[PDB]
Parts: structure tokens; sequence; C-alpha cells
């Protein structure tokens, strides 16, 4: 683990990151997709070998020695706000668990369910509270990536609030 366990927020492309491991927003079928799936795809394309896996659950596929983790946010305009938020939860858990078996000591990872799986709506806080929920008992320094500058900022203000 990191001697000092942190997190940090970066506004960049996160097929950049600089991290031991990075965190797919993946979709169920293990498909290319769009957003970060499709940067993702492009940078790590081998980790999609048999990367499907049911919503709610994180599934890790090695590019060489570089582990992906493909973790499985609901969709929002499909799910229920009580399911979808039970599923977002628990694909967080399942991330937990995956960087902990791994033994990294930093992990690059993304809001998940915010962008086309959001259902038209801002998760920003219910997306980063169950990040914080299911990371905070992991010893791993935890880089979360964003592409929007007004997101950048609330991400860090809530990050140096609990500190
Ligand atoms: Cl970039
Ligand atoms: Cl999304
Ligand atoms: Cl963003």
């Amino acid at each position: 683990g990191a001697m000092a366990p942190s997190y940090r927020v970066k506004r960049m492309d996160i097929a950049k990151n600089d991290e031991e491991c990075v965190v797919n927003a993946a979709n169920p079928r293990g498909l290319p997709g769009d957003g970060v799936c499709k940067a993702v795809y492009k940078k790590w394309p081998e980790s999609f070998k048999n990367s499907a896996t049911p919503v709610g659950t994180a599934k890790t596929v090695m590019c060489g020695t570089y582990p992906v983790i493909h973790a499985v946010g609901p969709n929002f305009s499909n799910y229920t706000e009580s399911e979808g938020d039970r599923e977002l939860a628990a694909a967080y858990r399942e991330v937990a668990k995956e960087v902990t078996r791994l033994g990294v000591n930093s992990v690059a990872i993304p809001l998940l369910s915010t962008g086309v799986y959001s259902g038209g709506k801002d998760r920003l806080t219910q997306s980063l509270n169950h990040l914080f929920t299911a990371m905070d008992s992991t010893d791993a320094d935890v880089v979360i990536y964003c592409r929007d500058k007004e997101w950048e900022k609330k991400i860090s203000e809530a990050i140096q609030m609990r500190t």
C-alpha cells in the first residue's frame, strides 16, 4: 500500500494515467463503447478479451502486466433510482476488492454512471460518495480522472473537505 494513502483529481484522459492500474467505466458486454470506455479500448484493446461482466460487478483483465479493472455501473435510463443506486454502490465495492487483490499502490478511476449512463442527471456527488465509501478502507493512492473544468473543481473541494 501507499505510505500515506491519498485521493487526488486530474482533468485529462484516463488513458494517459500515471497509476499502476486503471478502472474502465465498462458496458456489460465488453464492447468498445463510448467516452472513457472507447479511450480504454484504444489504449489497452487486449484487456477486452472476455471482459463482459454483469451490471454491479468488476472484472480485471491484464494488458501485458498492466491491470484493467472493467467496472460496470448501471445505466440510470434503465434502472429505477433505488436499484440503480444499489448497483452503482456494488460496482465500486467490487473495484475496491480488485484493487486490494492486485496489491497495487495506486489506481486511476473515473466516476461511474456520470456520462451516458447518468440518465440525463448530474450524478457527481452520488458517484463520488460511493467511490469514497468503497475506497476509504483501501490503502492505494486513488487518482480520479474527469474531463469537465467545473467537475474538477467540485471533486477537488470534496476531497479537501475531508482532510
Ligand atoms: Cl488529455
Ligand atoms: Cl457513464
Ligand atoms: Cl467529467
